[PDB]
């Protein structure tokens, strides 16, 4: 489990709506920041600094900390992208859970 969902539904007091946009809005704060993750792109720094809070604010804790030791020179870019990799194979697979469970 790279996500705590428990976390997840904590910051939205059980209410699936609430967990449904966070989610949505960290996929989307991912799309965009996600491809500074190069040591060549400029952005990087700012793609990590910004990767760790919405990861720190979703339950994502292990992306938040890959993200913090890559800061502190202790963890490549790559580091972060498969941390990156993993948060966002869990959320998305937390969605379609949620859509299996309306149908079934």
């Amino acid at each position: 489990g790279a996500v705590d969902f428990a976390y997840l539904e904590g910051f939205a007091a059980g209410d699936f709506a609430v967990v449904d946009e966070v989610l949505a809005l960290f996929r989307e704060q991912a799309a965009l920041w996600a491809p500074m993750l190069d040591p060549t792109h400029p952005g990087w720094k700012d793609a990590v600094h910004t990767v760790k809070g919405a990861a720190r604010g979703v339950g994502a804790f292990n992306l938040g900390e890959v993200c913090e030791r890559c800061e502190a020179g202790q963890e490549s870019l790559e580091g972060v992208r498969t941390a990156l990799d993993a948060a966002l194979l869990d959320i998305a697979a937390y969605a379609h859970e949620q859509a299996l469970r309306s149908l079934k």
